[PDB]
């Protein structure tokens, strides 16, 4: 048997001088620059952000960096490493949503968006990209094409709005836009705010509600592992891929119309404010029509307070208490969500029972990935007992990447 594999980020200079090639390689010009963004991990906080909920998400070192021209014709040609032979070429005149075929969609969708939110200037455009974001591992490598594309954009048609966290908004709408109506993936929001709003050394306490301003809605919570002589373990199952996704947000958006609020976020806050939070929920269930539905709303409620509690918990240094609501997190997803899978359970049980100070599912769930708080020097022991665990059921080999709190999105070269 081979040792469980870590993957490495790509440094700055590994990223640029790939995909710089990639794109001469394939197009012979210079590009105009290489811009990045990156995967993430949502720490605490999840299926909330489409509820107006919390989240709270860094941003990996994994990066996808993005060598892009723009072109004076509507033209998008785009290449990546995965598969660089394979050139996808589509036209943004009368393009039309869902009118791209495959991975393709996702940057060419970023331009598509940001010409029907009025930015008239915006044209063609040549490009490669080169990641070490794993696709479909749960790490959000949709995100970090849409985000790299978007921000490179609005830096060659000269946009302005990439230079200011506010701005930077309007590119995460289009990112998100290109994802749910080109590409035709529903997503929420969580992972295109990690990739263009976190910062170094902190995760992004995002408050999903959708009438605050950008100001508003984020604050900068120091998540700074060493301190506390900490490592963020993250492991991919690689559980074979798998509209459950879509029934869950069916089923949310149901319970706050049988509530009459515009989101569960109301409910939740309510109950949270009550002194006896027991009898506030029980008063929501009894209102919901079916045990289900009961469930997927005790999730939302408890796990946005959970979200609360872990900031908490992180700025007192009580990392027992911050594990805890990690393993509180992931019990909620298995068991009142019902969105974890056995390679799942099993690689967050092998966590738990090898010091853990607790471990979880990140993002939608369904596969992906596990992250769990870790003493330092203590990742590679528990990465290689899930790998042996792993290999005794008959599951795929999993993988490890080392993680920390990393940067947002950037112009990387020019
Ligand atoms: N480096 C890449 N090159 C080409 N396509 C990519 C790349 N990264 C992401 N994609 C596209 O995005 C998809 C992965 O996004 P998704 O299914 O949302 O998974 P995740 O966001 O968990 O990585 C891929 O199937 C492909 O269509
Ligand atoms: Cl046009
Ligand atoms: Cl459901
Ligand atoms: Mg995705």
């Amino acid at each position: 048997m081979t040792a469980v594999e870590f993957i490495e980020p790509l440094t700055h200079e590994e990223g640029v001088s790939q995909a710089t090639k990639l794109f001469v390689d394939t197009y012979g010009a210079a590009p105009e620059g290489v811009w990045a963004a990156p995967g993430r991990v949502n720490l605490i906080g999840e299926h909330t952000d489409y509820n107006a909920g919390l989240c709270l998400p860094i941003a990996l070192p994994h990066r996808t960096f993005i060598a892009l021209k723009p072109r004076e014709d509507t033209k998008v040609r785009v290449v990546s490493g995965v598969a660089p032979d394979k050139v996808a070429e589509a036209d943004l005149d009368g393009l039309k949503a869902r009118g791209v075929d495959g991975w393709s969609a996702y940057p060419t969708g970023v331009a598509w968006a940001l010409r029907q939110a009025g930015f008239d200037k915006v044209k063609g455009f040549d490009a490669a990209f080169v990641s070490c974001v794993p696709l479909g591992s749960g790490l959000s490598s949709s995100a970090a094409m849409t985000c790299s594309t978007a921000l490179a954009l609005d830096d060659v048609y000269g946009l302005g709005y990439g230079d200011s966290d506010a701005g930077r908004v309007t590119l995460i709408n289009a990112a998100i836009k290109s994802e749910n109506e080109m590409a035709g993936a529903s997503t929420g929001g969580l992972d295109q705010n990690a990739s263009m709003r976190c910062t170094e050394g902190h995760a992004l306490l995002l408050d999903c509600r959708p009438e605050l301003t950008p100001l508003e809605n984020v604050s900068q919570q120091e998540f700074d592992l060493d301190k506390y002589n900490l490592e963020l373990l993250v492991v991919d199952t690689q559980a074979p891929h798998q509209g459950q996704y879509a029934q869950r947000r069916a089923t949310c958006e149901e319970a706050a119309k049988i509530l009459g609020v515009a989101n569960l976020r109301v409910t939740a806050d309510g109950i949270s404010k009550a002194d006896d939070q027991f009898q506030a929920l029980k008063e929501t269930l009894d209102a919901l029509p079916d045990e289900t539905m009961k469930k997927r709303v005790r999730h939302v409620v408890t796990e946005i307070e959970r979200v609360r509690s872990f900031v908490r918990a992180f700025a007192q240094g009580d990392i027992k208490a911050a594990g805890r609501l990690f393993n509180a997190s992931h019990d909620s997803l298995a068991a009142d969500y019902e969105v974890t899978v056995p390679e799942l359970d099993i690689a967050v049980d092998v966590a738990r029972k090898n010091g853990a100070y607790g471990a979880r599912m990140t993002g939608g769930g369904f596969g992906g990935s596990i992250i769990a708080l870790v003493d330092k020097g203590q990742g590679h022991e528990i990465a290689q007992k899930i790998a042996d665990r792993f290999e005794k059921e008959g599951f795929n080999a999993p993988r490890a990447l080392p993680a920390f709190a990393a940067a947002s999105a950037s112009r990387e070269a020019k």
